[PDB]
């Protein structure tokens, strides 16, 4: 896919409001896929044992976790589109070491939307939401591709 440049425009528009607070939205959203998705907390050995959202929000680990996450994510957006070099380290530890289906890299594309838009209305109508769901699927299909690639696909 190809995004326009009125697209990236909507989604780097958004993400800027994001990085005003990365901590915070990193812990949102985690906790918006754990909670909707619980079987996703069983790939990490690190926090499965965390039994409600208290003790989630709680955790300092999950919350440098998210900041983490969220830093990766922003760094590949912020390259619209020309993102290969950072996909390729994401793609071999994700498919080889943590073993991450598609699925779940779906699941966590919603939990971002869903938090976009609770925290940002105004920035994020219909067609801005549009543009972020392109902007995920577009690094889904390329994720997906390199999966393919090392052996993993799925
Ligand atoms: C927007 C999507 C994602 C991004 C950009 C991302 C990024 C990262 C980064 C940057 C790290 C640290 C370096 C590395 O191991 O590669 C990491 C580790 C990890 N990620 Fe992800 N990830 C994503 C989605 C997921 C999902 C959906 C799962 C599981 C449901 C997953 C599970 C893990 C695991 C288990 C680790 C190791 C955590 C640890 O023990 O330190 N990731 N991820």
């Amino acid at each position: 896919m190809v995004l326009s440049e009125g697209e990236w425009q909507l989604v780097l528009h958004v993400w800027a409001k994001v990085e005003a607070d990365v901590a915070g939205h990193g812990q949102d959203i985690w906790i918006r896929l754990f909670k909707s998705h619980p079987e996703t907390l069983e790939k990490f050995d690190r926090f499965k044992h965390l039994k409600t959202e208290a003790e989630m929000k709680a955790s300092e680990d999950l919350k440098k976790h998210g900041v983490t996450v969220l830093t990766a994510l922003g760094a590949i957006l912020k390259k619209k589109g020309h993102h290969e070099a950072e996909l390729k380290p994401l793609a071999q530890s994700h498919a080889t070491k943590h073993k991450i289906p598609i699925k779940y890299l779906e699941f966590i594309s919603e939990a971002i939307i869903h938090v976009l838009h609770s925290r940002h209305p105004g920035n994020f109508g219909a067609d801005a939401q549009g543009a972020m769901n392109k902007a995920l699927e577009l690094f889904r299909k390329d994720i997906a591709a390199k999966y393919k690639e090392l052996g993993y696909q799925g």
